[PDB]
């Protein structure tokens, strides 16, 4: 007969072993701790319900489930999916558990038949006549919905549960009508909702069908075979048969538009069916006896195989490279044992109720589960020996929860099971308030700020009210596709949907235009950005990405490999890359020309080392995976450093303490959950944190009398910045405020030292004019939003900017900058075969005076040294030391002298907190997004202020600091600014080079962020 979905992971799109329709439609979802959810399963050859169905002849629901006694001894169970399960005759008292269907029978009593899903949920029926009724649902935790029938009609007319009843109204026939349920309001009287509504027509068949919404399904059969159903919004999906019979299998599907064409072909000879799509590929499944996939004869030509246990389990997958994935299984049907590729091992136990004990990793490493007898996962433990706590209620929902620091988590619910209310570590409540329906009306911070929903006709949100008064407003389909969205200033942006429901057109809040296109199969066929540029997208029979042609022309390609199906080369335009792996899929090396880079993996999949020609970086772990201590090993511009540093880390995994390879000691005071509130460098304290209900740091009492205080808004903004004597009885003060609109965006700014700077931006948040300093810099963009013209006081077609502001520049066959030619200088940059600038020349117009600089990297990209070479005036060799992602430190040796410089950031982001040298420490005074802006020394004064143009250019500064605005670094050979993985221009604002992430970032693949003077990361967007 046809599979269970149990066994074959992906056994059908339609249904591949005897090529049956299934879809499920959902009417409404009743809120609880036993939710009553009305799916209707449809199944075409479920022959069960044409005689007498609840909701005409081929559907089912949850709550409509029988079992049919059999002619001779036995039942066979109507499952939710519409197959009929086939049992063994029960004699009361006896337990069977079905292994070709994971169900455990048992017959408690002579007219009562129950059945377990390995204890998940539990179903009871009861006799009436010559049937078995579903009498009531069960939970894990004994949750309950009854079912209950009338005495003379024997209909469902409704259901109960803990709170909620349902009731059910039939026709002259059996047939559902209206679905009603009982509901209060905000006090008071009883008040009865329609839920569901019904309609049929001359053949019996369920036509029509309207939700609690008054959305509508629209349904048409042959022979009660289903030809096209639609979703809420009407789009449809239509079939055509192999004949009328209940056993047909279906042989197309198709979208209204035609589209997303399907063709099914059945080789009942060699039990093999065959599935073709809209662009002739077709792929193969292969079936045993028992209609479970053996073989899969895939479109590029290759074949998988899976070994099947006698009870259909999956005990072996054979890829095309002949790589194994080796399971087995226990009488229980539970996973004991993965033997993965390469031959590791990962291994569970279960008890009687099939619920994971024990888990242990290729590493050997334990980690172990207690239960209680309710089946609530009390306990669970660490191989380190540490201990997390849960603790339930008797609705099985989690109250309460303690971490291995021994924080205590607190949870509470309605009486509908809806989180109201949640505490962390330190007592910090958030709260929620939700509709008399279910929907969530009110969201409160830590902080008290409450944000308010309101919900449109097709119940989803409407419009989103924020503290600061600020609204949202929203526009859906009937099946939840967002169709527009305006800012709270009133900025519309517009999508619109084609007749499969693939998103087809972005419009902007300047009303630009832009296009999604697919091919005959549905993929992302091409792009159109707002200046009219196309985006080519390529795929082999099998939809891996072959081939892309981006904006600018730029041909890139994919070269995957046919039996392992991993990427061996990617070619951009004048460019190769070759890759390495393993049996497991991990990345061993990776070469272009001049350069290799390789890594090394343990047993447990991590990397355990990285080395390139320049640097061999190696990292040990603890069992948690916390990285316990890294190795560097520089090799460049004829000089070897090792730098080591070693960690250590909490029961909560956060470090505690880190031995820099300079020889200073970092030590971090945490509290709750890990907020940090306080740091040792050394043996000393260089500064503390006072922190809000939100753990935003409001006070930062620093090592050299200093005190810097921080206000927020209502909303997450920064509205204010103090700096303060914390010691002195006049304590004078550094002052800062910032402005904000209701988008967000950051409008005006009032300095102690300086005056008003003003920002203003377009209808795309985009800014184009920056007042301060008796000075105006405007800004003008392209449909693309290329920079095209900045002063102060056409198209860029393919978003190349060739010219800007009287500078011309100059790209590499890889859209990487080359030659860039603004007034007094000109600088030339050559790039390595990776994608990173190796190479920087800069040639002074006014002097003559030649200035060369060389960049070297680690396998992650990381810039570990740099040398400077003057024409005459000396060399400068520099190396950069790395904590992760975060500059640890820069060590610069020119001649004999040797300076160095350590950095310390905030954990989570990139803005510095203070820069140490000597024992000195010197703190980090910054702006709302982490662009530094003073420098104090232990003395107390200020000994470096920043300067910064409207995209963030060190201006004329009214000892020193590299570091500008988050993880960027200022190279001062080159005028540009070192991001992470990447290389920002203040001139311009924009990237030298494109986005290695490619589209999943950024349309634009230079541009930085819309508005400069808030909203930025490292990152960027």
């Amino acid at each position: 007969a046809d599979c269970k979905e149990c066994r074959g992971r992906v056994g059908g799109s339609i249904g591949l072993d005897v090529g049956d329709e299934r879809f499920s439609h959902l009417d409404f979802v009743l809120p609880g701790v036993f939710p009553l959810e009305w799916n209707r399963t449809y199944r075409s050859n479920m022959t069960a319900k044409d005689g007498q169905g609840e909701l005409g002849p081929r559907w089912i629901t949850a709550f409509t489930l029988v079992v049919l006694p059999l002619e001779t001894g036995g039942y066979e169970y109507i499952s939710e999916v519409g197959r009929a399960v086939s049992v063994i005759e029960l004699e009361p008292g006896q337990e069977w558990y079905d292994r070709t269907e994971e169900l455990i029978w048992r017959r408690p009593d002579v007219d009562t038949l129950e059945v377990s899903q390995k204890y998940q949920r539990t179903e009871t029926f009861e006799r009436s006549g010559d049937v078995f009724r579903l009498k009531t649902i069960a939970d894990r935790a004994g949750n309950q919905a009854q079912l209950i029938y009338d005495a003379e009609n024997g209909f469902l007319v409704r259901v109960e549960t803990a709170i909620q009843t349902v009731h059910l109204d039939h026709d002259a026939h059996g047939r559902i009508t209206t679905i009603w349920h009982e509901v209060t309001g905000d006090d008071g009287t009883p008040l009865r909702r329609t839920l569901a509504r019904y309609q049929y027509d001359e053949a019996h068949d369920l036509v029509a069908a309207v939700d609690q919404y008054e959305r509508t399904h629209t349904y048409a059969y042959q022979n009660h075979l289903i030809t096209r159903y639609s979703d809420k919004t009407g789009r449809g999906i239509n079939l055509e048969w192999d004949g009328d019979h209940p056993q047909a299998k279906c042989v197309r599907e198709y979208r209204d538009d035609g589209s997303n064409l399907l063709r099914f072909r059945w080789d009942e000879s060699e039990s093999k069916t065959y599935v073709t799509d809209a662009l002739s590929a077709t792929t193969v499944y292969t079936f045993d006896a028992h209609n479970y996939i053996i073989h899969i004869d895939f479109a590029d030509g290759t074949r998988q195989s899976r070994i099947r246990d006698e009870f259909h389990n999956i005990v072996e997958v054979r890829y095309p490279d002949d790589s194994f994935e080796k399971y087995e299984y226990d009488e229980f049907d539970n996973i004991l044992k993965l033997t993965r590729a390469d031959h590791t091992t990962v291994g569970w136990e279960y008890d009687q109720y099939s619920q994971i004990t024990k888990i242990v990793d290729p590493g050997g490493n334990i980690w172990t589960r207690d239960y209680d007898q309710f089946g609530n996962m009390i306990r669970e433990t660490d191989p380190k020996g540490h201990t997390s706590e849960f603790q339930y209620t008797a609705e099985g929902l989690l109250i309460q929860s303690v971490n291995p620091a021994g924080g205590v988590s607190t949870l509470s619910y309605n009486p509908a099971g809806l989180l109201i209310r949640y505490s962390d570590c330190s007592n910090k409540t958030r709260r929620w308030e939700y509709d008399l329906l279910g929907r969530t009306v009110k969201q409160t911070d830590p902080c008290g700020n409450a944000e308010s929903y309101e919900y449109n006709r097709y119940g989803f949100i409407n419009e989103v009210r924020r503290p600061d008064g600020s609204v949202l407003t929203l526009d859906f389909d009937e099946e939840g596709r967002l169709l527009s969205f305006i800012d709270p200033i009133d900025n519309l942006t517009v999508y619109a949907y084609d007749g499969a429901g693939r998103l087809a057109r972005k419009t902007d809040p300047l009303k630009q235009d832009f296009h999604y296109n697919y091919d005959k199969k549905g993929r992302l066929a091409s792009l159109q950005d707002e200046n009219g540029a196309q985006f080519t997208f390529q795929f082999d029979p099998v939809d891996r990405l072959i081939r892309t042609v981006g904006f600018d022309g730029k041909v890139k390609k994919y070269n995957y490999d046919k039996p392992t199906g991993l990427l061996f080369s990617m070619e951009d335009a004048d460019r190769e890359t070759h890759f390495e792996y393993d049996v497991m899929g991990q990345l061993l090396k990776r070469r272009a020309g001049h350069l290799v880079d390789s890594f090394e993996y343990d047993i447990s999949n991590r990397i355990i080392r990285a080395h390139n020609e320049y640097c061999d970086q190696h990292f040990e772990y603890d069992v948690l995976n916390n990285p316990i201590r890294e190795t560097h090993i520089y090799n460049a511009f004829g000089q070897n450093r090792e730098y080591v540093w070693e960690n250590e880390f909490d029961e909560l995994s956060n470090r505690l303490t880190t031995r820099r390879p300079s020889g200073e000691k970092v030590s971090w005071l945490r509290y709750g959950a890990g907020h940090v509130h306080g740091i040792l460098l050394d043996d000393q304290e260089v500064l503390s944190f006072e922190r809000d209900n939100s753990h935003r740091a409001v006070r930062k009492r620093q090592s050299n009398s200093l005190l810097a205080v921080t206000n927020y808004d209502v909303m997450g903004r920064v509205k204010e910045q103090k700096l303060n004597l914390a010691q002195g009885n006049r304590t004078n003060l550094r002052s800062r405020q910032y402005a904000y609109g209701l988008d967000g965006s950051l409008v005006a700014i009032e300095d102690s030292r300086h005056g008003t700077t003003t920002y203003r931006y377009d209808a795309l948040d985009r800014l184009v004019s920056a007042t301060a300093f008796n000075e105006t810099e405007l800004f003008a963009f392209d449909p693309a939003s290329n920079l095209v013209d900045r002063d102060k006081t056409s198209k860029v077609l393919g978003n190349i900017l060739k010219r800007c502001a009287g500078m011309h520049f100059e790209y590499d066959a890889q859209g990487n900058l080359i030659r860039k030619r603004k007034p007094d200088s000109l600088q030339e940059f050559e790039w390595d075969e990776f994608g990173r600038l190796r190479k920087t020349v800069n040639t002074d117009l006014n002097s003559k005076h030649v200035s060369e600089a060389e960049y070297i990297y680690d396998t992650f990209d990381r810039r570990i040294g740099k040398v400077n070479q003057q024409e005459t005036s000396g060399a400068a060799v520099t190396f950069y030391g790395w904590d992760g992602h975060h500059l640890a430190f820069e060590e610069s040796t020119v001649g004999d002298a040797v300076d160095k410089t350590h950095y310390l950031y905030e954990e989570n982001s990139f803005v510095p907190l203070i820069q140490y040298q000597h024992l000195s420490v010197s703190h980090y005074q910054c702006d709302h997004i982490g662009t530094p802006q003073l420098l104090t020394d232990d003395n107390g004064h200020i000994v470096w202020e920043g300067r910064y143009s409207a995209l963030g250019k060190q201006l004329d500064s009214i000892g020193q600091n590299n570091l500008c605005y988050q993880g960027q670094y200022y190279d001062r050979e080159s005028g540009l600014h070192y991001n992470r993985f990447r290389y920002y221009d203040p001139d311009i604002g924009r990237f030298i080079q494109q986005d290695p992430i490619g589209l999943f970032g950024d349309s634009n693949f230079y541009t930085y962020a819309p508005n400069t003077a808030n909203w930025i990361d490292p990152f960027g967007l």
